[PDB]
């Protein structure tokens, strides 16, 4: 959701540093299509959200990442088709998804490099951040990157006062240091967005499911 703080700026060079990672989702559902985020955190494996996994209606086919997507049809790491989707057990709105090499016999972890994960240990409430991906009210499949400050840390969950839009789910939540931190998946109006906060659990799913995550 949009909030006070909107704080948006557009990554056009998607490719270098920390964005690369960031990956614009299209889920092409017979129904429509679903436009997500996520981010890529190991040679076939991204993170984004259980919601919009579930677009897939269990065809994880349906789900298209293009990595560090610049805009419509501007894929400069071509797209990646899902094959296997593993939500996370807890509540929190996240999954992960693996990828099968493409058409190019390239590797969604290969042609970006995967984000780093943060172990958390520093993270905390008023730390500037920012949540990075595909807002659905910019031009398709553009990166942008929302810039704010931790509101919340409880548990599994972190809210931020950083503006999101649809489009956004499963965008990952960088710290200053570029390591994400967390899994954007929404937010409530006029109140806050939210992300799942990569805890020790939540780590701990993530490693035992992603053998080449790299957490910090
Ligand atoms: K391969």
């Amino acid at each position: 959701v949009i909030l006070p703080n909107n704080d948006r700026h557009q990554i056009t060079d998607t490719t270098n540093g920390h964005y690369a990672p960031v990956t614009y989702i299209q889920v092409e559902a017979p129904t429509g299509t679903f436009i997500a985020s996520g981010v890529v955190v190991g040679k076939d494996t991204l993170l984004t959200n259980k919601h919009v996994v579930d677009a897939t209606h269990g065809d994880p086919h349906a789900l298209k990442a293009f990595p560090s997507a610049i805009n419509q049809d501007n894929y400069p790491n071509g797209g990646f088709t899902a094959e296997q989707i593993t939500k996370y057990s807890g509540e929190g709105d996240l999954a992960i998804v693996k990828f099968s090499p493409n058409e190019q016999n390239k590797h969604i972890g290969e042609v970006v490099k995967p984000a780093t994960m943060s172990n958390n240990a520093e993270t905390q409430t008023n730390q500037n951040i920012t949540v990075t991906g595909y807002p659905g009210d910019k031009p398709v499949a553009t990166m942008w990157e929302s810039k704010g400050k931790i509101t919340y840390l409880k548990g599994e969950a972190m809210q931020y006062d950083l503006s999101t839009t649809g489009g956004n789910s499963g965008s990952p939540v960088f710290n200053e240091k570029n390591e994400v931190i967390g899994i954007h998946w929404g937010g409530v109006p006029n109140e806050f967005n939210g992300a799942v906060f990569i805890n020790e659990n939540v780590r701990n799913f993530l490693k035992q499911n992603i053998e080449d995550i790299n957490f910090a």
